[PDB]
DNA sequence: AAAAAGACTTGGAAAAATTTTT
DNA sequence: AAAAATTTTTCCAAGTCTTTTT
């Protein structure tokens, strides 16, 4: 069965569901303590751990060949939490992190790694067939007349908080999340799961106002966490078609907000010129709409309407261009953002009067936050906000570039290799960097020398085909003449394959420092992908694998060759 | 309001399983 | 067979925008 959910009509507002049934969550395996052996050793003198304090010491262990584990605040976080874990007998033994020792725990988990790529056909087939029997059992919800998959119905197991960037928080212990912490999500009229023996749900409620499962509060920000269906359901695929379609509606009217923006600027009030050069900027550079976050709880990174004085450097003329605005901070995730900008005469000189009278600590569009500008953006067009211009700006470059960088008369390589520079586009435009792979980069070495053994192959043949060309010339017949033919299909064969491998080797390259993955399946509107697969009979499977092509169903079946943006 | 909460949106590096070279 | 290069799951957070509290 297919359901083509699509065809449909379009769920109404407000309510999310009418029935809704689950099996509710998988619980993470109970801690297994650590055999007799594997000791742990503290001032010099053996220690045996209670399984509470045990369990947070083989966290660090696992850990110990990384350089965050000889950080200040890794180490000062770690060992408040881990103290809490601990027995009175053991608090007063253990009076710091220094002069524990976790080698042995450390060279044991190594040793398991090691004995588990050993283990038989038998074991492996074994865990395999018990790991698909859980998915079918508890990977799958009922959601109005129809069975859906469950994205990540298998709660996370405890260990330590890490994070991305400076993170303040990182060291602390993400605690083991136990029924008493769950609420469960499901209709009045459905079988409510029941909670693992000798323990009890949170609670059991039924709101139709939402569309999770089971939720749960995490002890590191605070924050509530959630069981949601997966991407190829109705729930998440109307909303993704609905996110697109609000990005078309804005190419309808962005050059009336354009010429807006920019008449926004001479404004007398100072609110309206600093919203229009936000605006700009994240129409421009398509840069996120910095929310205001708690100081010291995150690692400090900001967007377009948080960001600082010490963030922007005004230059009149550099590179030999004119009112260039050199960016320099952290966006989400700490991923760096640099890039010298020449901007109109009138942004260059407003900036400059954002930036009178403040210190290097003080927001730039002081008098602004997210909220006066989506107020804003809500006025302009029904349902704008910020991000709908990322993922307009995002489809729309997509699109231009695969209109301009595709070639009719190339082969299937070729065609993968301009859909893949014009993914790279828009990777760049939304500043999706990549550190380069680790060493692995080194793998350029082998691609080179299989092209010239291809080179050598394809030298071999041409020589082949120059001696039969001479043999036909010399007593010339139709026996002769049919040597030459097969000769050079044998020389077109391999050019064909030489130039496959140089297109895979030059793909490689230029996509060294990008990051594809998130604007593929977040940012570019499926359709003008698919519409391009079906215009030049690229099979789909060359681009979308076959979790992206159960996302994307949608797109797949609904959407001719002719598509727009 | 305007903080505080709640509810959605937005992988990539490392492992491991395979596959290919040797 | 055994080391090496690939293709595929496994691990682990952070923003945006909407809805309730104070
Ligand atoms: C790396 C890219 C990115 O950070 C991003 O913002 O550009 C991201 C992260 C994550 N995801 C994504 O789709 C995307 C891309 O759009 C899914 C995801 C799941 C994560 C889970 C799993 N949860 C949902 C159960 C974690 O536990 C920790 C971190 C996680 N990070 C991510």
């Amino acid at each position: 069965q297919k359901w083509k959910w699509w065809e449909e009509e379009r769920y109404p507002e407000g309510i999310k569901w009418k029935f809704l049934e689950h099996k509710g969550p998988v619980f993470a395996p109970p801690y297994e303590p650590l055999p007799e052996n594997v000791k742990f050793y503290y001032d010099g003198k053996v220690m045996k751990l209670s399984p509470k304090a045990e369990e947070v010491a083989t966290f660090f262990a696992k850990m110990l060949d990384h350089e965050y584990t000889t950080k200040e605040i890794f180490r000062k976080n770690f060992f408040k939490d881990w103290r809490k874990e601990m027995t009175n007998e053991e608090k007063n033994i253990i009076t710091n992190l220094s002069k524990c020792d976790f080698t042995q725990m450390s060279q044991y988990f190594k040793a398991q790694t090691e004995a588990r790529k050993q283990m038989s056909k038998e074991e492996k087939l074994k865990i395999k067939e018990e790991n698909e029997k859980l998915l079918k059992e508890y990977g799958f919800c009922i959601m109005d007349n129809h069975k859906e998959r469950i994205a990540n119905f298998k709660i996370e197991p405890p260990g330590l908080f890490r994070g991305r960037g400076n993170h303040p928080k990182m060291g602390m212990l993400k605690r083991r999340i136990m029924p008493e912490d769950i609420i469960i999500n499901c209709s009045k009229d459905a079988k409510v799961p029941s909670p693992p023996p000798g323990h009890k749900w949170k609670e059991v409620r039924h709101d139709n106002k939402v569309t999770w499962l089971v939720s749960w509060t995490e002890n590191i920000q605070g924050s509530i966490k959630y069981i949601m269906l997966n991407p190829s359901s109705r729930i998440k695929g109307e909303k993704d078609w609905q996110k697109y379609e609000t990005a078309r509606r804005l190419k309808k009217c962005v050059d009336k907000i354009r010429n807006q923006y920019r008449e926004d600027w001479k404004s007398k009030e100072m609110k309206v010129r600093q919203r229009a050069v936000a605006l700009y900027f994240i129409d421009k550079l398509a840069l996120r709409a910095g929310n205001e976050k708690e100081e010291g709880e995150t690692a400090d990174t900001v967007g377009c309407c948080s960001l600082r004085v010490e963030h922007i450097n005004l230059h009149p003329e550099l590179d030999g261009q004119e009112y260039v605005v050199e960016f320099d901070f952290l966006g989400k995730d700490s991923i760096r953002y640099y890039n010298k900008v020449p901007v109109e005469k009138r942004v260059f000189k407003n900036l400059q009067l954002f930036m009178e009278n403040k210190q290097p600590e003080d927001d730039l569009f002081d008098r602004l936050n997210t909220g006066i500008l989506n107020k804003h953006l809500q006025d302009l067009m029904e349902g704008l906000t910020a991000k709908v211009f990322r993922t307009y700006n995002a489809s729309i470059t997509l699109q231009q570039q695969l209109k301009e960088l595709t070639a009719p008369d190339e082969n299937i390589p070729a065609k993968i290799l301009s859909y893949n520079r014009a993914n790279r586009a828009v990777a760049i435009l939304c500043n999706h960097q990549r550190a380069p792979p680790k060493t692995f980069e080194k793998s350029m070495m082998n691609l080179q020398t299989k092209i010239d053994a291809k080179k050598e192959q394809l030298a071999d043949a041409r020589r082949d085909l120059k001696s039969a060309k001479a043999d036909a010339k010399v007593m010339k017949d139709a026996k002769t003449k049919k040597v030459v033919e097969s000769k050079k299909k044998a020389v077109q064969r391999l050019e064909e394959q030489l130039m496959k491998l140089e297109v895979q080797a030059t793909d490689r390259e230029e996509n060294k420092q990008i990051a594809l993955g998130t604007s593929k399946l977040s940012y570019l509107d499926p359709r003008i992908t698919v519409a391009w697969c079906k215009k030049w009979g690229v099979p789909i499977e060359k681009i979308y694998n076959k979790t992206q092509r159960e996302k994307f169903a949608w797109a797949i079946d609904m959407a001719d060759e002719d598509y727009e943006f």
